[PDB]
RNA sequence: CGUCAAAGCACUUUGCAAAAGCUAACGUAUCUGUUUCUUGCCUUUUACCAGAAACAGCCGUUUGUAAGGUGUGCUAAUUUGACUGUAUAGUUUUUGUAAUCU
């Protein structure tokens, strides 16, 4: 991460660990290899929260751009 | 080669689907890109250097199947599959040592 990390979430159905930070990018860490595999890009500013949907394969992030 | 069965057959165009299960060339051939690391050259970025891991793309290949095209046929041609496939009265089976009664 380039800047402060502001949100983590360990998926209970995948061996993943999603993280977000004030550096505007959301990362998907593969916990089987401890390496970043996915990048989620659209965010105009820092990201302050990260949550994972309990059932679907979808995640929600909300940040300073007044948009979730 | 033979008998039986069903399928028109040979070449070809396109669509659809699939392609390691028991460690192994779908391709005896061989490119590119992204991410995360470690490097090289480095004044800063692109373009770069060369090794790894995880992913993708492109050039191709094979098979199945569906609908067509061309040339020849259905007054036959070819293909695919299956088959416990052959003679023979002269001792080892199928051209009778049978009848007779008990
Ligand atoms: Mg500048």
């Amino acid at each position: 991460h380039i800047a402060t990390v502001r949100g983590l979430a360990v998926s209970p159905r995948h061996p993943y660990l999603f993280s977000c930070g004030e550096d505007k990018m959301v990362k998907c860490w593969d916990l089987e290899t401890n390496k970043v595999i996915r990048h989620y890009h659209g965010h105009l500013s820092g990201v302050y929260a990260l949550k994972l949907h309990p059932t679907l394969d979808v995640l929600v992030t909300a940040g300073r751009d007044a948009v979730a």
